[PDB]
């Protein structure tokens, strides 16, 4: 039998300047222990691979450059345009191999958000804490971790889709008959889910046939909800500015409103503060704040360096990513996002969600 | 061969008080030629019907009067809750027939918005200028007159699809398989049109298997905009109020700021001015507030009492209806609309919208 919820514990990194307190695992300990009971390998993928800039995140890296000079398969993907501490970082562990990965080359927008660990086919940590030491000391994180072998290995899948896009000879990302030859695969998604658990994934030109793209799944679940949606994301403006020009992209923006004028659900959305200068924020939230007073929703800003990525529906779903609910990253960026259905780990998210709701941190939306 | 713009014309109704001029026909002089070249029948549709409400009305009224009395078959059809007034049509005209229709009898929603005339299968007028004083006289209207046969029996057949939902006996309003037995037919779409003139029709229940739905029309003009798009419309606010409950349909909002913002469509609104105590309104408002300012994006109000709703693409496309674009009306209500891409017409109309444009009935907006 399988067990409820596939093994999986809440895990995020809650500052000592903050007033964020909880019983769950902390990210630090999360990756010492990956890193303890490692036997095969470790396989980290994030955006940008800065550990030494905290105390903890310099403690971790040792941890790896020990497990590396065991005799570990270290394998760290980041993209393309973090290579400025590369050469820091080879200088400090050159046992571990470090590939730089440019997922879309065609346009060169696309971005590797993969934000997690797999270990041994057997552990496994995803979330929105990359591999810096902001991400495990002094930024406010939040993710999952699990022992539990089949989603270790379907993450593994994720990451070995992802490898292939390093940036040195022909590979997935210069050819396009190398490409088409990546076994792209996936052992649960949401037709066919792992203790009521399975991996979402992005962009679209990276699924193949039988994985699912994290923009329908988020929008279905946003489109069926009854009775509450809980977002605690970035900013969730329905224009982002690529290069110099701005991209008008309102899927969940308007699927949101949707679920709050038509079906009337209590909606709560905790996002981060916005410049004055810029007036697209200005308009979304303007235009929030004459909702707020008509139907039942309620928005709360916070200023701290905070990457959490929540989503709550119904306390029912719960969908933890590494990416922001906006149209560069469900459109160009490459993710994988955590996806649950197990009433007790649904539970745990709603009760951190309360918890970031009414903290300190969190000011009641002004304008 | 057939002619260039299919034999049709601007009409419009300017009254004395404002300070809009042309030289296009006028309803009062088009209802005339209609009415005095009948020799079969004339048949008029539109929501509410209440010509004596002024002087030009009257003697419309009057006129038809004359043709009902010299044997002309006189149809006339008014949605069911425009029937205060029938008492007192009847009463001054007992040799016209006039019929009540309610086309949604399922959720009492859809409306008739005919608000067109067809005389003889040879001249017909399309527009939003309905069978009232005020739409004759007092309001401004904007419309089209056209003397060429297939057109006009092409709108006829328009009329005899709203016709059998009359509201006594067994129907098309009543009975679900002699609804089933409408022939529902057009002879000419935005596939096949004619002197690059067709009609589009609503709602989506109303159209068969081949007539085109005027809401997939009108997106895909706004979607395929390269160069400008002008509205004059009542309002464009993305949520409308059905009985007592708020109803959010942002589909031609939305399709208006992608050609704005990713597009960079120059976009020119001309709407009518909202109730400060309506946020949803305010919101709209402050919404487009700021993207005037950031793309190129104007627009103006009106306090005027004005029907006129016209859409013009890239100096290509032109889009007269009697319906605003909005959900309640594109979701439910019935109506025909002219659509044409004849040069010189769009021409004419866009000279009718730029004398709009700088009217001084179209204030700059100020929030
Ligand atoms: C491009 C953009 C568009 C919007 C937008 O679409 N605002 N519109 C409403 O918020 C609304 C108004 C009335 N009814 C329902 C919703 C907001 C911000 C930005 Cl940057």
């Amino acid at each position: 039998s399988v067990p409820a919820g596939a093994k999986c514990r809440l895990v995020e990194t809650l500052p000592e300047n903050m007033d964020f307190r909880s019983d769950h695992l902390t990210t630090f300990e999360c990756f010492n222990e990956i890193i303890t009971l490692a036997k095969k390998y470790i396989y980290i993928a994030s955006f940008c691979c800065n550990p030494l800039s905290t105390t903890r995140g310099a403690l971790i890296f040792d941890k790896l450059k020990e497990a590396s000079e065991k005799g570990i398969k270290i394998i760290v993907l980041l993209d393309e345009r973090g290579k400025r501490n590369l050469g820091e970082l080879q200088s400090h562990c050159p046992d571990i191999n470090f590939i730089t990965v440019n997922i879309d080359k065609k346009n060169n927008v696309g971005l590797l958000l993969g934000c997690f660990w797999v270990s041994d086919d057997e552990r496994c940590y995803v979330g929105n804490a990359s591999f810096t030491g902001g991400s495990i000391h002094t930024i406010k994180t939040l993710g999952v971790y699990s022992d539990y072998p089949p989603l270790a290995t379907d993450l593994r899948r994720r990451f070995d889709t992802f490898k292939a896009f390093n940036s040195a000879k022909n590979s997935a990302a210069n050819l396009a008959s190398a490409a088409a030859a990546l076994p792209v695969s996936t052992a649960y998604h949401i037709k066919n889910p792992i203790g009521g658990v399975f991996f979402t994934d992005s962009p679209e030109h990276l699924l193949g046939y039988s994985r699912d793209l994290d923009t329908d799944v988020v929008i279905d679940k946003l489109k069926s909800a009854k009775t509450s949606i809980d977002i605690e994301h970035l900013a969730i403006v329905p224009t982002t500015r690529v290069d110099g020009n701005s991209y008008y992209w309102p899927d969940i923006y308007n699927s949101i409103i949707e679920a709050a004028i038509n079906r009337g659900v209590k909606i709560r959305l905790l996002v981060g503060n916005w410049d004055k200068n810029d007036v697209y924020s200005m308009a979304t939230a303007r235009s929030l704040d004459a909702l707020c007073v008509q139907n039942d929703l309620s928005v709360k800003v916070f200023t701290i360096q905070n990457n959490t990525k929540l989503l709550i529906v119904d306390d029912e779903y719960v969908h933890i990513t590494s990416a922001n609910f906006d149209g560069t990253h469900y459109q160009n960026h490459g993710f994988v996002s955590f996806n649950s259905i197990d009433k007790q780990l649904v539970s745990e998210a709603k009760k951190i969600f309360e918890r970031d709701w009414v903290s300190s941190h969190s000011k009641s939306l002004k304008i």
